[PDB]
């Protein structure tokens, strides 16, 4: 998981290179949905 740590670099970088995640995030709802449900 890694909430607040060096991992941030990996996660962010992944979201930067995978712009698609911006849209797919609504299909998976793992980063936007899981945040609550």
């Amino acid at each position: 998981k890694c909430n607040t740590a060096t991992c941030a670099t990996q996660r962010l970088a992944n979201f930067l290179v995978h712009s698609s995640n911006n849209f797919g995030a609504i299909l998976s709802s793992t980063n936007v949905g899981s945040n609550t449900y």
